[PDB]
């Protein structure tokens, strides 16, 4: 099962779309000045993928240390809440 970080989101349909766009231009070369404005709005696009998938990696590095610390962790009988 593929699925990338972003392509779990349903913003990275916009961002498959606006890249459609420019490569799809870019290949066809129907006007150059086309390509000068879909290259900067893929780069606000594009942005959207890499701001989600850091905060997937990081928020990863975070729970695997937080998995970890649970095999090392002393035994306290102590009223939390814990969700499953």
């Amino acid at each position: 099962a593929i699925a990338s970080e972003f392509s779990s989101l349903p913003s990275y349909a916009a961002f498959a779309t606006a890249q459609e766009a420019y490569e799809q231009a870019v290949a066809n070369g129907d006007s150059e000045v086309v390509l000068k404005k879909l290259k900067k709005s893929l780069n606000v696009a594009k942005s959207e993928f890499d701001r989600d998938a850091a905060m997937q990696r990081k928020l990863e590095k975070m729970a695997d240390q937080a998995m970890t610390q649970m095999y090392k962790q002393a035994r306290s009988e102590d009223k939390r809440a814990k969700v499953t």
